[PDB]
């Protein structure tokens, strides 16, 4: 079921299969963190588009026994063979998003494996042949597939027509169907090959060799010494606080927490509880506010360990208030340039603000949160950059590589620019909310750029407006990064609609799915977890109920 309640775990998975899987292991003595393992390897198998071993994401952990929230950021790093002009032809002009989607250069050293091992490693309490196993025999044997891989692969098969892909998801030309069962030999096999030399097989191994041999076939500069080169890092968690509640989210190469953040200090003084949840004044002080905060976004935003991010003054709070000058129910802001933060911070730019054209599709990932008994909370958001990254399948290994190199700046100079052993800009947001510095709430999801949107509202929906974790997740959302770009999900009144349109607003004539949140709510006056999974896909919330003696 979409809503479920626990007393001793709690998970909350995009696939039900992984769901499952994970309430397996913390139902036999394992933690947040084993189950976290079981459930990437089992999104792995049931939903290889959206995450994988092939590519990257920032997994948010609380310790029961610290009390020190950390982040293993397994993001995916650019070869030392990368070059900034990469995305550029030899006539000096943008590479459609088309090519460089699929382009070898687009790939990046997959960090997901290694970020496993380190959370294994630091709070890994069960064997990983344990936490491997049921995806091998998932993989080995088969599954029925849903509806949303079926609908990725009929809307991708052009993709997956040129890649080692087809053979597997498109058997004689046909995509499988939901109901078909799919069966992966070849992934099974790299996950025993892990299970037998660990990491080792993978970024000094065969697997290794293998994915630079197809990444240099289709265009790539990435070597064995690349991804031997790689290793995860951990970060401290960016902090803000709303309505008496801390607020920890990721930080920088992430755009995530700090624009979140950003919007919730911009949106805060406006007391959007004032108005209805679908009126129109809500949904217009929505836009005003992303318009400004994405507007920052593209032009300070980037890897921190090679150009420095303003933090400090993107939530000023007289930045705050002069930025909240441009927002009014009276009139809509037509010039949305990037305000200046670097007012009120000490330092400077080391680099210039580049015009981006707006050719990306938007990508979509996997967002996934677990709970034990020990006070132990995960909330990771992992991805390859698109649906089936690249579409390149490792030969003989089943395995989808990542196309994340793409969230780079296409023209250099910018904070986002390409640039070797960088990490390219991410939107995700993995975020865990704390009440008298001890945590109540998860919130995190999928879907690049609007990651952020997403999030945002559903935290305002639940304090702002108080909704109830359910209704907060499945109230409509929308989107807007420019004056030209605007989404909106089904729910939204006709008329209300028509008039922001009239407003100066471009809200287009359908609706699309925007996000996919999975939330655990943590009662501790009552001693039970409550897992929700959002309705936008077949997401699952399972408990986990221990006797003792167990
Ligand atoms: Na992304």
């Amino acid at each position: 079921d979409k809503v479920a309640v626990g007393k001793d775990g709690m998970v909350a998975t995009a696939h039900p299969l992984a769901s499952k899987i994970g309430a397996e292991v913390l139902k036999k003595g394992g933690n947040a963190i084993d189950a976290a393992i079981a459930i990437q390897y089992a999104l792995n198998v049931t939903e290889p588009m959206m995450s994988g071993i092939g590519g990257g994401g920032f997994m948010m952990v609380y310790d029961g026994e610290t009390k020190e929230t950390s982040i293993i950021n397994s993001r995916e790093r650019a070869p030392e063979g990368a070059k900034p002009d990469m995305f550029l032809d030899e006539d000096g002009k943008v590479i459609p998003f088309s090519e460089r989607s699929r382009h070898g250069n687009a790939v990046g050293v997959p960090g997901t494996l290694k970020g496993l091992e380190a959370a294994h490693k630091k709070w890994g309490t069960k064997k990983m042949e344990d936490l491997i196993s049921p995806s091998i025999k998932l993989t080995e044997e088969g599954f029925p597939i849903d509806s949303v891989l079926a609908d990725a692969i009929k809307d991708h098969q052009d993709k997956l027509s040129k890649t080692a892909a087809k053979d597997i998801f498109l058997p004689d030309g046909e995509p499988l169907k939901e109901g078909d069962i799919l069966v992966q030999k070849d992934m099974a096999k790299t996950f025993k090959l892990i299970r037998k030399e660990g990491s080792k097989a993978f970024y000094d191994g065969e697997i290794g060799r293998a994915i630079a041999d197809v990444v240099q076939d289709f265009g790539g500069s990435m070597t064995p010494d690349d991804l031997s080169r790689y290793e995860v890092t951990t970060d401290k968690p960016i902090w803000g606080e709303y309505h008496g509640y801390d607020i920890a989210s990721m930080p920088p190469p992430s755009s995530g927490g700090v624009f979140m953040l950003q919007m919730l200090k911009l949106i805060d003084d406006f007391h959007l509880s004032q108005y209805d949840p679908k009126s129109f004044e809500k949904y217009h002080l929505l836009a005003e506010t992303m318009h400004l905060s994405y507007a920052d976004r593209a032009a300070y935003a980037g890897d921190p360990e090679f150009v420095d991010v303003p933090l400090r003054g993107l939530l000023d709070p007289d930045y705050i208030k002069e930025r909240q000058k441009l927002i009014s129910l009276d009139s809509m802001n037509r010039d949305v340039k990037e305000g200046d933060p670097w007012k009120y911070e000490e330092g400077e730019p080391n680099y210039e603000i580049v015009p981006q054209p707006e050719d990306k599709t938007i990508g979509e990932a996997t967002h996934f949160t677990v709970t034990d008994q020990w006070g132990n909370v995960v909330s990771y958001t992992t991805t390859i950059e698109q649906l089936f990254g690249t579409g390149i399948l490792v030969p003989g290994y089943g395995l989808f590589l990542n196309n994340e190199l793409t969230d780079f700046d296409a023209i250099p100079g910018g904070a986002n620019e390409v640039q070797p052993n960088k990490r390219p800009l991410s939107s995700m947001t993995p975020t865990i909310v704390f009440k008298d510095e001890k945590p109540v709430l998860t919130v995190g999801s999928p879907g690049g750029t609007t990651i952020i949107a997403s999030v945002f509202q559903t935290i305002l929906n639940y304090f702002e407006y108080g909704m109830s974790l359910q209704d907060a997740i499945e109230e409509p959302r929308i989107y807007t990064n420019s004056l030209t770009s605007y989404r909106y999900e089904s729910g939204m009144p006709e008329d209300v609609r028509r008039k922001l349109n009239d407003f100066g607003h471009k809200f287009g004539s359908n609706p699309v799915d925007i996000g996919n949140v999975q939330s655990i709510f943590i009662d501790r006056e009552n001693k039970t977890f409550m897992g929700v999974a959002d309705s936008s896909r077949n997401g699952t919330a399972v408990g986990v109920n221990i006797k003792t003696s167990a």
